[PDB]
């Protein structure tokens, strides 16, 4: 099955390796206090442990969480 295999595609939270990272090539720099959002930056990484169909997931980060599309980043699919 797809895990640490044939890409994240529309499935329900942690399916196959069950997490996946993606490399932030541009974010705000907001706190968890805005909705939730993840605090980081250009060039970072996160760990998505919050998996979804249209790519809105919510990211966390070495302790930050939140929620933020995928429209500008770069996922490391697992």
């Amino acid at each position: 099955g797809p895990y640490a295999q044939p890409s994240i595609n529309t499935p329900l939270p942690n399916l196959q390796n069950g997490p996946f990272y993606a490399r932030v090539i541009q974010k705000r720099v907001p706190n968890a206090y805005d909705k939730t959002a993840l605090a980081l930056e250009v060039g970072e990484l996160v760990k998505v442990t919050k998996i979804n169909m249209s790519g809105q997931w919510e990211g966390e980060c070495n302790g930050k969480r939140g929620h933020f599309p995928f429209t500008h980043v770069r996922l490391l699919d697992q």
